[PDB]
């Protein structure tokens, strides 16, 4: 249902999406949200969906909105405006200046130099999945190898027990993809629930682990207290349990269905890191946003103090102004404009740990599967949210085509 109309809100710029879910869904989550972007939409919309908010719908403003944190602020960043609320995750409900010590302390955990530690762990990983999967000639993508992959990296890089898994990942999902069994609020409090105990022994007795290294840490040389650190490491589970994965199966999808593509890849796997790039643009499937800290006029519409704007990393690179052709994948697009991995301060920390995940499933897929493709009469769906995903991928190869390495 709709929220009614604000009053400063214009008629004229009434465009009733649903993040949660788009009209054109059965079409591609990707497509569905591109709607925004026809030629009759203006690039500044207002939905009465999921309470009422403004949704930026080109690259130019989502950029501009990003990088002003001072009328754009991330302390209530998620739509519907109670998870926003409740939504308190660091670095993430945080602006500049206060945030960026904490950023900082995050890197330690998830900077390049860390996933350089992790490399060879990540390789094995892939490797003995798709060794596993090989000879069967098909799979469930998504439970498969999608989850598997990321989250036992993420919860080898935290300590965690991988049994804890089925539980973690339902409430970060809860957060991203609501099925309405939790609201964030509840999810939230169940996931530092999970945390706190953890987080306090942690601290007691410090081992290696993420956990211990964030909850011992300093910011701008002073202690972080065990709250900061519950309220950083729920983000970094978040991270670890929902969004490689989700992105994993949309670019499996596409390369199931794309045999030229693959064998563009397997004639050239020079090109694996320019492909991972141009994957990362077209099926882009973050969208998050931000509220209004005070009345402002942007690009001749005006905001009110409190208004939530939705600004959706998916869209930058989807934009046919930053990007021609945007919806035809090319390996060889030269200039690969997007916002996946966000803009502004908050800029994702993990996209490093995200790209070495990417490529490796890359190369170690099509090293021994080469040939593959969905299940036949298998009607693929996505899902949309804060994150976006699909909901089951089924493959299916001939094992005589595949080669053990
Ligand atoms: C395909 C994979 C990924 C995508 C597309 C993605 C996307 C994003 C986006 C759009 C943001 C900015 C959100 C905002 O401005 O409100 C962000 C921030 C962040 N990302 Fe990622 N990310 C991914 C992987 C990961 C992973 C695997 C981790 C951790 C294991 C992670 C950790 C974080 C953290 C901690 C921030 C907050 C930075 C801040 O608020 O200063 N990311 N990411
Ligand atoms: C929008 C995100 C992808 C980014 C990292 C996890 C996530 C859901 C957040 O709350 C911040
Ligand atoms: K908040």
């Amino acid at each position: 249902n709709l929220a009614p109309l604000p009053p400063h809100v214009p008629e004229h710029l009434v465009f009733d999406f649903d993040m949660y879910n788009p009209s054109n869904l059965s079409a591609g989550v990707q497509e569905a949200w591109a709607v925004l972007q026809e030629s009759n939409v203006p690039d500044l919309v207002w939905t009465r969906c999921n309470g009422g908010h403004w949704i930026a719908t080109r690259g130019q403003l989502i950029r501009e909105a990003y990088e002003d944190y001072r009328h754009f602020s991330s302390e209530c960043p998620f739509i519907p405006r109670e998870a926003g609320e409740a939504y308190d995750f660091i670095p993430t409900s945080m602006d500049p200046p206060e945030q960026r010590q904490f950023r900082a302390l995050a890197n330690q955990v998830v900077g390049m130099p860390v996933v350089d530690k992790l490399e060879n762990r990540i390789q094995e990983l892939a490797c003995s999945l798709i060794e596993s999967l090989r000879p069967q000639g098909q799979c469930n993508f998504t439970e498969d190898y999608a989850e598997p992959f990321p989250i036992r990296i993420f919860m080898l890089l935290a300590g965690l027990p991988e049994e804890d898994i089925p539980h973690l990942k339902y409430l970060t999902d809860q957060m991203t993809r609501p099925d309405g069994s939790m609201t964030f609020a509840e999810a939230k409090e169940a996931l530092y629930d999970y945390l706190i105990p953890i987080i306090e022994q942690r601290r007691q007795k410090p081992g290696t682990d993420a956990i211990s290294i964030v909850a011992n840490g300093q910011v701008n040389g002073r202690p972080i207290t065990s709250d900061e650190a519950k309220r950083m490491c729920g983000l970094l589970l978040v991270g670890g349990l929902d969004t490689v994965v989700n992105f994993l199966s949309f670019s499996m999808e596409f390369l199931a269905k794309s045999p030229e593509h693959r064998q563009e890849l397997i004639e050239r796997p020079e090109r694996i890191p320019a492909a991972c790039e141009e994957l990362l643009r077209r099926f882009s499937l973050v969208a998050d946003g931000r509220i209004l800290t005070s009345d402002y006029e942007f690009h001749g519409v005006q905001l009110k103090k409190g208004d939530q704007i939705l600004l959706p990393q998916m869209l930058s690179g989807l934009d046919e102004r930053e990007n021609a052709c945007p919806m035809h994948v090319d390996f060889s697009r030269q200039k690969v404009s997007h916002t996946t991995f966000g803009h502004g301060s908050h800029l994702c920390l993990g996209q490093h740990l995200a790209r070495r995940e990417i490529i490796v499933t890359l190369k170690e897929w099509l090293t021994r599967i080469p040939d593959f493709s969905i299940a036949p009469g298998a009607q693929i769906q996505h899902k949309s949210g804060i994150v976006s995903g699909v909901q089951a991928l089924p493959l299916v190869w001939d094992p005589a085509t595949t080669k053990a390495v």
